C-alpha cells in the first residue's frame, strides 16, 4: 500500500486545519444574544496579516476607543491595565506559571490561548474567542479585538468605513494568524516548512504520480508562488462580498452599521469551506511557475527543480529532506 500515510497526514488540509485559511469563519458563537462569525482553523496560517487600503495605520496597532479616530487605530486590543496585549512570550510564560496547561505551550498555542482566555463584552458564559497574531521578530502576542479579514467590495471600497484584504506581503513574514482552535501539537500535524526539491503527487497502484490536472500561474520566486497559493485558497468568504444592509438596520445604530457589521460580522453555512480549496501548489524553479490545486497529495516526487508549498506554509523556509 502507501507508505507516504503518516508523513502525508500534516498536507490533508481539510482534515488538520478543517476551516478558511485566506478568510478563516468556520464557527459562529453567541455574545450577549447575538451569533457572530469567528475563525476556527486548527492549524496557523505562516506570514498572514491584514492590508488596510488607502489608511496608513497598520493592523496591529490598538484599536481606537471613545474620542479616539477609527483611521488612527488597527485590529488589536486596546490598552488594559495590567496589559494583556501586546505581551511577549517571556511575559506570557511568567503571568501563566501558575497553569501547569498553559505555561509550556509553543509559542503559538500560548498566544491563542491567551487570546481565549479574555471574555468579550462582559458575557462571562460566551463561547467567542478572540483570534491573535504572533510575531517571531520581537516574540509578541498580539490579541485581535476585530476578527474580520476582508471587506473590499465594489458598493463600500470601490475608490468611514475601513476597506481591507488578507494578504501574505514580505512584510509579515515573521506573522503568524492564530485562531481559538490552533492545535497545542500543529508542528507535528501542521504544515510550516516548504519541501524543497519536492513535488507533490498522487499514490496510484503502487506509483507516486504527478497530479494530472494544475493551474500554472507565473511567480518570481517561492514567495510570489506561496503568496498566489493563498489568494485561491480555502476561504469562507467570498472576495467582495458586501453584506446587505436596511435602513431599519442602519437606524439602530448611533455608529455606522455597515463599519459594525464588516468588522464583527453579525450572523453562513453556505459559506464555510471547511478548508477545501486550492490549498496546494508545486513551484517550479526553473520555469517560475507555481502549479495550483485543489485536492489532498497523497506523495512526494523527488524533483530538484521543484519546491512543495501550501496556503498555510511559511512563505520563505525550506527543509531539504532529499539531500
Amino acid at each position: 500500500g502507501n507508505p507516504w500515510t503518516e508523513y502525508m497526514a500534516k498536507y490533508d488540509i481539510e482534515e488538520v486545519h478543517g476551516s478558511g485559511i485566506r478568510v478563516d469563519l468556520g464557527e459562529d458563537a453567541e455574545v450577549a444574544g447575538t451569533q457572530y462569525r469567528l475563525p476556527s482553523g486548527k492549524c496557523p496560517v505562516f506570514g498572514k496579516g491584514i492590508i488596510i487600503e488607502n489608511s496608513n495605520t497598520a493592523f496591529l496597532t490598538p484599536v481606537a476607543t471613545g474620542n479616539q479616530y477609527l483611521k488612527d487605530g488597527g485590529f488589536a486590543f486596546p490598552p488594559t491595565e495590567p496589559l494583556m496585549s501586546p505581551m511577549t512570550l517571556d511575559e506570557m510564560r511568567h503571568f501563566y506559571k501558575d497553569n501547569k496547561y498553559v505555561k509550556n505551550l509553543d509559542e503559538l498555542t500560548l498566544c491563542s490561548r491567551h487570546a481565549g482566555n479574555m471574555i468579550p463584552d462582559n458575557d462571562k458564559n460566551s463561547n467567542y474567542k478572540y483570534p491573535a497574531v504572533y510575531d517571531d521578530k520581537d516574540k509578541k502576542c498580539h490579541i485581535l479585538y476585530i476578527a474580520a479579514q476582508e471587506n473590499n467590495g465594489p458598493r463600500y471600497c470601490n475608490k468611514s468605513m475601513f476597506c481591507f484584504r488578507p494578504a501574505k506581503d514580505i512584510s509579515f513574514q515573521n506573522y503568524a494568524y492564530l485562531s481559538k482552535n490552533v492545535v497545542d501539537n500543529w508542528e507535528k500535524v501542521c504544515p510550516r516548512k516548504n519541501l524543497q526539491n519536492a513535488k507533490f503527487g498522487l499514490w496510484v497502484d503502487g506509483n507516486c504520480e504527478d497530479i494530472p490536472h494544475v493551474n500554472e500561474f507565473p511567480a518570481i520566486d517561492l514567495f510570489e508562488c506561496n503568496k498566489l497559493v493563498f489568494e485561491l485558497s480555502a476561504s469562507d468568504q467570498p472576495k467582495q462580498y458586501e453584506q446587505h444592509l436596511t435602513d431599519y438596520e442602519k437606524i439602530k445604530e448611533g455608529f455606522k452599521n455597515k463599519n459594525a457589521a464588516m468588522i464583527k460580522s453579525a450572523f453562513a453555512d453556505r459559506y464555510k469551506s471547511h478548508g477545501k480549496g486550492y490549498n496546494w501548489g508545486n513551484y517550479n524553479t526553473e520555469t517560475q511557475k507555481c502549479e495550483i490545486f485543489n485536492v489532498k497529495p497523497t506523495c512526494l516526487i523527488n524533483n530538484a527543480a521543484y519546491i512543495a508549498t501550501t496556503a498555510l506554509s511559511h512563505p520563505i523556509e525550506v527543509e531539504n529532506n532529499f539531500p
